[PDB]
């Protein structure tokens, strides 16, 4: 089948060879001759194949290259224009935490100075009440009593005082949030949104920190009052 | 030591003369003392509740206040990646178009040569012919049969050439698109991501032009090489050995 169409292809060879064969030289040197014109033929072509490899692949380089080129330049223009539209928000983040901390201080210590004004009215009802029963030494009822009015409003300026001291944490506590959130606008776009996802937590901590510090204070101060009030009393009434 | 005793009835030796006035009605100024501590308490307590409250009422204030620039910098952020995308697409599918119209071009302009070795096969085999005819009288038939033989085996080569071409163009396309795919599906939702595909895209474009022409380059001469191989075995059946 296979093998017999393949000993027909040498049996004819070795016929035409048998009928060359008082010619083999004249032949042999036919085919030679034919064997280098082949080669001078298909030279140039051989040649120009190689030429054409580089060439197309070369073209195809310089086509293909410029969308990266243009891709890698709006990715760039981006992160400017990104940069440029994060910062002023970056920048007013910064603002409100020190001008929100110091209204919040504001709406806050009203109620120490107001401690002092009920310590004021207080007061002068006491004198007016203890005055019948010191007519003649009322120098002294009115010095103790100035003495007591003096230790009363040092404790509602202690209240003030430590309220500021606690909205100054508590800012000190929120500005590095913000200068986090804006160092992260220069650099990787993970480590803003990390920030940026972070940020409402951490200042939930910072704030309630605050909050778990200052709200005893008012409870705590009008009960000082209170044992000053009672000490005077306890110092001034029977044994 | 033990003088903070001595101290302490120092401080309150006016508030002990005081006292000792006040003695004969110790009770009433107890009694009027303790009423003015009651009026005390009363006055501050809304003041003392409501200081409490306003502490949580103004650090939720501060909290509402703060929370919309975290919000507003992910609205800018997010519109910012949208745009990105939308100016990046345009780009990244004329790519993915382009990479299969020039591997289609590259193609097409290469596979001709091959078309051209048959063409100069023909030309060589009928001029290699018409040389052994006048050897071969009366056989010209065994003659044309084996020359025909040769032209196909010969045009086989040339057709392999052109597989070969075809081929090599094709693992070009199919190791170019997918840098375009890459690109094309970072384009959002990951930035480091696309910031790196892009930033190595042009050279990895480079790395599989550089394999397509290293890999066909030789082709033309590795085919020129067999087609003299078989001419030459032609010669060495036919000639004196």
């Amino acid at each position: 089948d296979s093998e017999k169409l393949k000993e027909e292809i040498g049996k004819e060879l070795e016929e035409l060879r048998a009928r060359l064969l008082p010619h083999a030289n004249e032949v042999s040197q036919k085919i030679g001759d034919n064997l280098r014109e082949l080669q001078q033929r298909l030279e140039p072509y051989a040649d120009q194949l190689r030429t054409q490899v580089n060439t197309q692949a070369e073209q195809l380089r310089r086509q293909l290259t410029p969308y990266a080129q243009r891709m890698e330049r709006v990715l760039r223009e981006n992160a400017d224009s990104l940069q440029a539209s994060l910062r002023p928000h970056a920048d007013e983040l910064k603002a409100k935490i020190d001008q929100n901390v110091e209204e919040l201080k504001g709406r806050l210590t009203p109620y120490a100075d107001e401690f002092k004004v009920k310590i004021d009215q207080t007061v002068e009802e006491l004198r007016r009440s203890l005055a019948p029963y010191a007519q003649d030494t009322q120098e002294k009822l009115n010095h103790q009593l100035e003495g007591l009015t003096f230790q009363m409003k040092k404790n509602a300026e202690e209240l003030k005082a430590r309220i500021s001291a606690s909205a100054e944490e508590l800012r000190q506590r929120l500005a590095p949030l913000a200068e986090d959130v804006r160092g992260n606008l220069r650099g990787n776009t993970e480590g803003l949104q990390k920030s940026l996802a972070e940020l409402g937590g951490h200042l939930d901590q910072q704030v309630e920190e605050f909050r778990r510090r200052v709200e005893p204070y008012g409870e705590n101060f009008n009960k000082a009052l209170v044992q000053q009030m009672e000490q005077l009393r306890q110092k001034l009434g029977p044994h």
